Order: C-alpha cells, then sequence, then structure tokens
C-alpha cells in the first residue's frame, strides 16, 4: 500500500494523497473494543468542523442489539437519507478489514474479505480530500491504493 498511517489517535483527521479516481482502495486495518457502542469512517469534503464539513461518504457501523452499518452523506450540516445494511460482518473484540474500492457511480465496501455493501455517490468523490476516523474503535493502518497499483 502507498501513505501508510500506523497506530493513528483517534479521532483521526487527515488528508488523504491522491484524488479518489475510479478503481481507487482505501484499505482500513483495525480491531472493535469491548463493548463498542459505533465508530465512523468519513470520506470529507476538507476538514472544517463549523461548518462542519460535508461527508461524502458516511459508513458508521453501529453495535447495539443485532447490529448493522448506517451510511449516509452530510451536506450542507444536514444528513441525507439513511441508508442501512443489516447484515453486518463487524463484532465486538473482533479484528478487521475494511477494503472501500471507489468506483465511478459508487462505493463498494468489504469487510474481511467479502462484500458488504454499495452506496451510490451523492456528492462527487473528487471532492473528498479529507479521511475522518471517529468513535470507539482501535486502528491499526490505513493505506491508499491507486487505480493504476502495479
Ligand atoms: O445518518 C447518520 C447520522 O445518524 C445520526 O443519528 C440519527 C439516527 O441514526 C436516526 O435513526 C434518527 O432518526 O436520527 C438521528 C439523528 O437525529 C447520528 O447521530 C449521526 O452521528 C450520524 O451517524
Amino acid at each position: 500500500l502507498q501513505n501508510i498511517i500506523y497506530n493513528p489517535v483517534i479521532p483521526y483527521v487527515g488528508t488523504i494523497p491522491d484524488q479518489l479516481d475510479p478503481g481507487t482502495l482505501i484499505v482500513i486495518c483495525g480491531h472493535v473494543p469491548s463493548d463498542a457502542d459505533r465508530f465512523q469512517v468519513d470520506l470529507q469534503n476538507g476538514s472544517s468542523v463549523k461548518p462542519r464539513a460535508d461527508v461524502a461518504f458516511h459508513f458508521n457501523p453501529r453495535f447495539k442489539r443485532a447490529g448493522c452499518i448506517v451510511c449516509n452523506t452530510l451536506i450542507n450540516e444536514k444528513w441525507g437519507r439513511e441508508e442501512i445494511t443489516y447484515d453486518t460482518p463487524f463484532k465486538r473484540e473482533k479484528s478487521f478489514e475494511i477494503v472501500i474500492m471507489v468506483l465511478k457511480d459508487k462505493f463498494q465496501v468489504a469487510v474481511n474479505g467479502k462484500h458488504t455493501l454499495l452506496y451510490g455517490h451523492r456528492i462527487g468523490p473528487e471532492k473528498i480530500d479529507t479521511l475522518g476516523i471517529y468513535g470507539k474503535v482501535n486502528i491499526h493502518s490505513i493505506g491508499f491504493s491507486g487505480p493504476s497499483s502495479g
């Protein structure tokens, strides 16, 4: 991988190395803390806190009850329609590997080598230049792979 970040402190907010052109991969390896309630991975347009930066893609695994993954987009500080995935591969006290592939019309996400969900772009991905990770989660590494990697 390229531009790897190891054991980052959460909350984590860092500029992404390259434009997320179709085919780009975002690999995030971590572990879910005991009794974690939730955590999130946000692909943002900037790092402004106020006004809060738009979130092109909000990937938010929730663990209470049966557990799920909520995906949404924040525009001008307003959340849009939630897209919920009820078949979540995340579990407390277990490690994980998240692979987000940026396609032309959507994001494709796989966890632990298994397809998990799709999310159509609401904001042009070229507007994303910042990665944010918040919540109860331990991140081991963050890596990026461009479309022409090899
Ligand atoms: O949509 C992502 C956004 O959800 C907020 O919580 C929502 C909740 O998921 C929804 O079921 C309820 O109707 O409205 C709540 C907001 O008022 C989270 O608080 C926010 O951090 C994001 O995760």
